[PDB]
């Protein structure tokens, strides 16, 4: 329950280990610390590996199996589908550029179009939080000129999240994969 400003991404990763030592998690302490790290591109550029057609997930640290810490690279116009988070804590800090998170309601079992609950446009260094009991979201880099990089930490770690047909609400199970791990590109 001691939180200092993390000098560096590596300092950040150490603090996050201390916070995730136990069984439970204090969601606001994790989020305060992410927001406290000033984005420093020289420290994370290794992991900012872009693909031209969709956003990539670059694993930075496995958190002794209590959380995945990854960085996501969004090419301008890249978006996720609408997804849940497998009953998990999900933190998203912007390291560069801007993303637009659109919050949706869990659809009812009718084949009816999901409609936006709210939206908000995250700017650099802000850290947002979502979990399944808040709703489904969809992050997008709607910029046409600038890429986005975001830092994200999920606990527990999960490989599979669901994708939601926006018109129907029908879900499909999707399996997350990694563009790189620890700076190393994994096909
Ligand atoms: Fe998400």
């Amino acid at each position: 329950t001691e939180l200092l400003k993390p000098r560096t991404l590596a300092d950040l990763i150490r603090i996050l280990h201390e916070l995730f030592a136990g069984d439970e998690v204090n969601v606001e302490e994790v989020q305060a610390v992410l927001e406290a790290y000033e984005s420093n591109p020289a420290e994370w550029a290794l992991y900012a590996k872009f693909d031209q057609y969709r956003y990539t997930r670059n694993l930075v640290d496995q958190g002794n199996g209590k959380f995945n810490l990854m960085i996501l690279c969004w090419g301008e116009g890249h978006g996720s589908s609408i997804h849940d988070h497998t009953d998990s804590h999900c933190f998203l800090k912007l390291l560069q550029g801007n993303l637009k998170e659109t919050l949706f309601d869990w659809p009812d079992k009718k084949s009816n179009e999901m409609i936006k609950k709210s939206e908000r446009t995250l700017r650099e260094n802000q850290c947002a939080y979502i979990n399944d009991s808040i709703g489904l979201h969809r992050v997008e880099n709607v910029s046409h000129t600038e890429p986005a990089v975001s830092l994200q930490l999920y606990s527990p770690p999960f490989d599979t999240c669901h994708a939601f047909d926006q018109r129907t609400g029908h879900k499909n199970k999707v399996t997350m994969t990694f563009h790189s791990k620890f700076g190393i590109r994994t096909p």
